[PDB]
């Protein structure tokens, strides 16, 4: 349901990379008002954990993010953004995850790394 | 307006100590589900803009989110989650804020580190 | 024998609590030259590792980083640092710690959060 | 000077890259002991550092790092170690770098984020 809230779009999906888009809304802008930067960090967030949901038997173990970082590089105004969520590490009880995120002008928007605990 | 599509509330500012809260509906959780982590962070973020923004002249500088780290510690399934940021080093060009959000039982759920860049 | 290297002492040691400091000499400062960001994560991320294996039973257990993030706020060119790491959250796998680093003059140098994964 | 402390070797500079590498001794371990985490975290701060003072004018404005944060993902109980690090952001005030730490066996030791601030001197 966030990512109903979002409109978030899942664009593409295989073993360690996924990318998912959404519009940049005003419901998802701060009020001066550019795409909030948790707003692209939850779609950062969202990527990687159903990046690391893909890679485990989920009737087994969940995928909970644990730590998240990132650096807030371009301004997002309009259009969409997306974000590429590319595997770095596959552990057994931990996924570390590099996340790239872009506007329609190809620029960096945010930059990210997820570490993603895998639970029983 | 991310604010109003969180439903968040501002229950207390002053310089350097800002608090604000949220109810933790479906609309926010991970699908598992519980709120998503992302949620929690943008509700951080959040936090220390506002409280940027409070500490500088909102005519002449403005107040964009730089870096931004986190820690998930517990889960939050319902009721409310409160952000508290507090700041750590008010700069001419950087401020540093400390943020911990908390569930209704007073569980630690995420805990955060926020530098906001102040810019002509 | 890092903790050698850079002549930390620990100043004390209790359940959740390092307190590490370190003299500020040339060996430790980037070239400009202020004490290097590097060796100011370093004492910190020795003292939530002490800290860690204080607090489990290490002939079954090992302390290891796993995710280190810090905030550099001010410059140390002399004299010492003192790094206090206190526990904000003691799991069964994972302790988190948040860790003040600061000058002669009570000023903060570094500001820094640490997550130690607890190994059999 | 803390390069020459952990005896690290530049082997590459060229614009937005910086290559920096150094042994693994007893005096960068841990106690148990492999490479101190803080130790390689060093490391890469010094590969950014050094790649920041090459894109400007060290004459007027200086590198100070502003934030570094670090995933460790294996172990290093020898030999060499290598830190890459490549620009991401080459803005006015601030550059951010993507930093790589690897051991012998290629395996990823480290993973770093580093922001630096370009000030004035």
């Amino acid at each position: 349901h966030l990512l109903e809230t979002f409109e978030m779009s899942i664009d593409h999906q295989e073993d360690g990379l996924v990318v998912i888009s959404m519009p940049v809304t005003d419901k998802v802008k701060q009020p001066f008002g550019y795409l909030h930067g948790g707003a692209s960090i939850a779609l950062g967030e969202t990527a990687c954990s159903l990046g690391s949901a893909n890679l485990i038997d989920t009737t087994k173990f969940i995928p909970l993010g644990l730590e998240m970082n990132a650096n807030h590089i371009h301004s997002a105004k309009d259009g969409r953004v997306t974000a590429t969520a590319e595997i770095i590490h596959r552990g057994k009880s931990t996924h570390v995850w590099d996340i790239k995120i872009k506007n329609d002008k190809e620029q960096l928007i945010t930059v990210m790394r997820g570490t993603v605990a895998i639970k029983p």
